[PDB]
């Protein structure tokens, strides 16, 4: 279900940790130094990186650095396992970028379920990372590919504990915009608004923070939102809930600050790296301008020129019209023959509607099988004409389906309209438009009306 | 964790199941018949609908039957849980669309498994449609899913049992396309290939199913293809596992041949679900029409246009002009400062253009750096106000470059042109714009030059 990278000067804590791993179906490849450890990591990109610290050679933090310091490596995530137990180098692990630091000998319980979390975490990374790489043989831009700090960032903090919440918020004070809240409802509400992270005590006193991270969990809102939680460390059964039910990351009682500071920076700095993907993707579909299927103009692009035109038109200039075409019964061709059939229809009627109309024309896709035609320059009456030759060059022919194999008689009704003046919007344009497709489809259909200005 | 609808006509059943639910920290809402269940999943989207069959009025198999028929609703698993246990009762639930179908009283430890296995899977999906229902509200995306498809299908059976892999793809034969394969070393492969689906043996005598399967999911390729496995029916704990790993779905042996059909479909219609997302996000990007650094249209676009237009011009209609704008001295920017800021300025100066044109007009990439402006319905005086117009904006202010850190003077020339006649020809007009260019950059760049069309004394 994963491949788990380990890394380890001595044979034997290489081979244990491997069948432990194995034995939950894990597959597992080892590395015995640093320099072999970054050329497989770079080269087979796995999904986990358990690390050694004490090594001959280029030790654990330094490894840790360069794996975070390169692109193709820097979203994996790293839990370093050692020897080591001073607080000292508990922080210098942390501020190197991991995870987490584990001391040996590991508790298995928790060891699978972080990694169990850790997996669940990198699944909706991924995806968008196969998303994002689909664009490749397109256009990128203006992204320079160069990072994302962890600083900044708006931490809630939702403790009952007054000293506590306190010494957390003077600590995260200097480098991060703190809000303290010791009402859970309240923090349902603040946590849907302007927030990066939420930091949650699990042994609160008058409420449940378990139950309140289940909450922000369960509703779509705030199911993304990073999720610090502090807890018992000597409860081992609390913990690997808090991990089960979502929590992105854990801290124990008593708040250690530089702790705290360094598994902050971490979240706030993965969760901006997963907005930059999901804005990547929004901002290359916006400069989409046709649509799929039938290769004319989208509708986004149509609203852009008719917000010009209309515009203009308002001022004194050429009037704009608009026509509304919608398929009659296209439901029922689907329901019939079937969607691949509908889809034949669709593209047809998109390449007659082209090549019925000028060149000058602005002829798009609006829904699903609704089409607009805007034109420029033009008034209501000349529209009526125009509409009334499609509609008959529409019916007056039956349409190829099947491939070749069968024709289809189809027909659609239309409503037309032109703006008038200065008052006048686009959306108040469509609107007419749309109200004379309503009553076109009641008047029988097959049917042209023009609903006029009021 | 996630918002589980429940759904039973008896107060004792919700209350006990909802208590249960709670205790693993999950939100539970509840409904006691047909027509609010109904209402609750449209107005709420739960991740998960548990729903008894037998209730007065409306029941399971229908509510069922229409969750599947909304496509606000379509997408939400619904497992059944029922007193019943005929074979016959089973099939239909399946064949209405569940995801399982549970005799009551349930095995609690195989209902959390199964629910902490349907909301792993919901991550990927729901990550999908919200950003594809982000491209649909922006105005880019449109269309539907074809709401049967589970039928054809390339399902590859990995199986050690000569007969049993037998029976599975006579079964399979009639509405889908199986292949069998006995090696799990050549299987690998193939499941890499043209495969919706795989059928595993997690009780196979020569290999374990189990890792074979893990093996899948861990290899980045095939991490998403579904599997659905044969497991034997009392080994709960292997059965857990096999959810643990990644299993899509479970089929109990001896396997009943309309059970094993109706869960195929469920997978590879689930499957293609998710390959229409993939596809509607991605595939959107692709098909020219556009130029890609700079935004504007592209040249084959634009000669199209201009086709039609002229056309209309000679025959009477409305004229027709162009502009052939060409950055000046574009060569020294790329050899003092480099095409990265070569390419700020080109991009820059697409936003400068787009922004002092009309609508009506089509501004668009041409060659490497020169552009072109069809204006339609314009002569030529008014075409030399606008490029005069145009040429200013470049020149009048410096480009910012070097990501914000310098600032670069940039001019263009112009050649203008216009329809003129019955015999002019788009090929005609654009030549005449390079004429105008060319005057343009003699005269010493940052320059406008028009050529109207003339005839010999005897032509
Ligand atoms: N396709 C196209 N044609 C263009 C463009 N610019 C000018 N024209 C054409 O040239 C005419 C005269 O432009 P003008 O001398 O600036 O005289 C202009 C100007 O003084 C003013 N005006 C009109 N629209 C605007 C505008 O959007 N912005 C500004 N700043 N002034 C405008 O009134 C005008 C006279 O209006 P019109 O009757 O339309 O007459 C316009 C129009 O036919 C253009 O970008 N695209
Ligand atoms: N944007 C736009 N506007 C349209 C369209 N169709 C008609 N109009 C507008 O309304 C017109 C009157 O159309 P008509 O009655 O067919 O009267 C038509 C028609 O009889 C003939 N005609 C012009 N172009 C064509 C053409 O391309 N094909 C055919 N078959 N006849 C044409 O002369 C016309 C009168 O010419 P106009 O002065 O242009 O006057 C035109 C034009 O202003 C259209 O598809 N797009
Ligand atoms: N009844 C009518 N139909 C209209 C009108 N405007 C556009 N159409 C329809 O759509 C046209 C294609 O328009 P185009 O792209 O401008 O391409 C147009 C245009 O460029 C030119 N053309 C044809 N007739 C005329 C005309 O009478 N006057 C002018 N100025 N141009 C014409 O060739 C055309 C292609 O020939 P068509 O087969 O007619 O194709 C015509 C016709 O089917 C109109 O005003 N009235
Ligand atoms: N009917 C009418 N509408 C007006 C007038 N002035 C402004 N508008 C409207 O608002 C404009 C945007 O204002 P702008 O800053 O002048 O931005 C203007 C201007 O910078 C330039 N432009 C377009 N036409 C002309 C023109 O005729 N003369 C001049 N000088 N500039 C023009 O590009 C424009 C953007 O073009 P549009 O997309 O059409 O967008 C136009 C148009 O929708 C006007 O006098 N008459
Ligand atoms: N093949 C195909 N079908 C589509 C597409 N986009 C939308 N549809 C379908 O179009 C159907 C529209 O059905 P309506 O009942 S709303 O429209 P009708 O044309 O049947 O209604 P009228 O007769 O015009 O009143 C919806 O169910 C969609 O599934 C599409 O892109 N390809
Ligand atoms: N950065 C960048 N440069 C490009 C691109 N497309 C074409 N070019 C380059 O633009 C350069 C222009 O050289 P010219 O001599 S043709 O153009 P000039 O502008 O220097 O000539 P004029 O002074 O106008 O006569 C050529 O070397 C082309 O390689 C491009 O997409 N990005
Ligand atoms: F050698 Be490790 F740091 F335990
Ligand atoms: F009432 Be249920 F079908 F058990
Ligand atoms: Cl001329
Ligand atoms: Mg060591
Ligand atoms: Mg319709
Ligand atoms: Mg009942
Ligand atoms: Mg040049
Ligand atoms: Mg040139």
């Amino acid at each position: 279900s994963a491949r788990i990278l380990v890394v380890d000067d001595i044979e034997a804590n290489v081979r244990l940790l491997e069948a432990k791993l194995t034995a939950e179906y894990y597959e597992v490849s080892t590395a015995m130094d640093g320099p072999t450890a970054l050329a497989m990591a770079a080269r087979d990109l796995p999904d986990i990186i358990l690390l050694d610290v004490m090594m001959p050679g280029m030790d654990g933090f330094t490894v840790c650095r360069k794996l975070k310091d390169d692109p193709t490596t820097r979203h994996i995530p790293v839990v370093l396992i050692t020897a080591l137990d001073g607080r000292g180098d508990r922080i210098q692990g942390l501020e190197s970028g991991a995870s987490d630091f584990l001391t040996k000998p590991i508790d298995d319980v928790m060891l699978f379920a972080r990694v169990r979390s850790l997996t669940r975490f990198k699944l909706v990374i991924d995806e968008l990372r196969q998303r994002e790489a689909s664009g490749r043989r397109m256009g990128v831009i203006a992204g320079a590919a160069a990072r994302l700090d962890g600083l900044g960032g708006r931490v809630l903090i939702v403790d009952d504990n007054e000293r506590q919440a306190q010494r957390v918020a003077a600590e995260l004070g200097v480098e991060h915009r703190p809000v303290i809240e010791s009402d859970p409802e309240k923090a349902k509400i603040s946590a849907g608004g302007p927030v990066d992270l939420v930091i949650v005590n699990a042994a609160a006193k008058n409420f449940d923070g378990l139950r309140f991270t289940a909450a922000l969990r369960s509703e779509e809102r705030t199911r993304q939102l990073p999720v610090l939680a502090m807890v018992d460390p000597d409860d081992r059964g609390r913990m690997v809930k808090a991990l089960e039910i979502g929590v992105n990351d854990i801290l124990s009682r008593p708040i250690d600050p530089q702790e705290l500071s360094a598994r902050v920076k971490t979240q706030i700095q993965r969760k901006r790296y997963t907005d930059y993907l999901r804005n990547n993707l929004d901002h290359s579909l916006e400069l989409a301008v046709t649509d799929q299927l039938t290769g004319l103009h989208n509708r986004r692009y149509m609203t852009g020129q008719l917000d010009s035109l209309v515009k203009r038109a308002t001022l004194g200039g050429d009037p704009v019209s608009a026509l509304l075409i919608d398929i009659d019964f296209f439901k029922k061709i689907n329901d019939t023959f079937g969607h691949d059939i509908g889809d034949e229809v669709l593209r047809e009627f998109a390449l007659r509607l082209a090549s019925n109309v000028r060149a000058i024309d602005l002829p798009c896709r609006y829904g699903g099988e609704e089409f607009v035609v805007i034109m420029p320059d033009t008034a209501l009456a000349d529209a009526l004409r125009i509409a009334e030759r499609i509609r008959m060059h529409v019916s007056g022919s039956p349409f190829t389906v099947a491939h070749g194999r069968e024709m289809l008689n189809v027909t659609i009704s239309i409503g037309v309209s032109a703006t008038a003046g200065e008052g006048d919007t686009p959306e108040a344009l469509l609107k007419r438009a749309d109200e004379g497709v309503y009553q076109a489809k009641a008047s029988g259909r097959n049917a042209v009306v023009g609903k006029a200005a009021h």
